[PDB]
């Protein structure tokens, strides 16, 4: 929804493949239940922010390729919920507002 929250939800400095431990956080409880999917971007925050340099309001596909780990919920259970992991290197689409990434829009292409 904003840069600060986007960072907390998506950006990590080092690779953490265990989706089960990293997804066990209050920030991932949408609508009472555990969030269905969340993609982590292994990168410094500065480079992710740079996707939006000079962009006031629009979805932008990065020109930088990132190492990613997407965590997908396999079932709805009491916390912590079980998650599967999918790692890949790809470009990402983020909503840029006032030169800041504020929402993760997709992998590989913008909607």
């Amino acid at each position: 929804q904003n840069w600060a929250t986007f960072q907390q939800k998506h950006i990590i400095n080092t690779p953490i493949i265990n989706c089960n431990t990293i997804m066990d956080n209050n920030i991932y409880i949408v609508g009472g239940q555990c969030k269905r999917v969340n993609t982590f971007i292994i990168s410094s925050a500065t480079t992710v922010k740079a996707i939006c340099t000079g962009v006031i309001n629009m979805n932008v596909l990065s020109t930088t390729r990132f190492q990613l780990n997407t965590c997908t919920r396999t079932s709805i259970t009491p916390r912590p919920c079980p998650y599967s992991s999918r790692t890949e290197t790809n470009y990402i689409c983020v909503k840029c507002e006032n030169q800041y990434p504020v929402h993760f829009a997709g992998i590989g292409r913008c909607p």
